[PDB]
């Protein structure tokens, strides 16, 4: 809208700089973002969280646990939307399988760095055992 605080210029260099695959030659186009917003909007899912790294967060982690009942419709805009959150971030990722595994290493840090918080939340829950 006439409210934007992403870029509206540079992003977009970079986003088509992405290659859809590790060893391919495609790469990101608008087709994917359109497409993205679209669907979202069908997901009860506004277009607009894609413009915030926030958001992205909120999405796939709704999609995270869906990606193995969705469909290949599913796994097509994680896929997407995992890359930006990237881009997002401040991150230059080599290929859409690089932005994927970006975005987990990423926060194995804060594990890392939250030896006491993890800590403070857990407990040890025997469960049953019987014959
Ligand atoms: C109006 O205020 C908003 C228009 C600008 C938003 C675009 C920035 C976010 C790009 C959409 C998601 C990209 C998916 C890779």
């Amino acid at each position: 809208g006439a409210r934007a605080s992403v870029a509206s210029g540079g992003e977009l260099d970079k986003w088509e700089k992405i290659r859809l695959r590790p060893g391919g030659k495609k790469q990101y186009k608008l087709k994917h973002i359109v497409w993205a917003s679209r669907e979202l909007e069908r997901f009860a899912v506004n277009p607009g969280l894609l413009e915030t790294s926030e958001g992205c967060r909120q999405i796939l982690g709704q999609l995270q646990p869906s990606l193995q009942t969705g469909s290949e419709e599913l796994r097509s805009l994680y896929n997407t939307i995992a890359v930006l959150y990237c881009v997002h971030q401040r991150i230059d990722v080599k290929d859409t399988k690089e932005a994927l595994d970006k975005i987990e290493e990423e926060q194995n840090k804060s594990k890392k760095k939250a030896q006491q918080a993890a800590a403070d939340t857990g407990n040890n829950s025997q469960v049953s055992q019987n014959y």
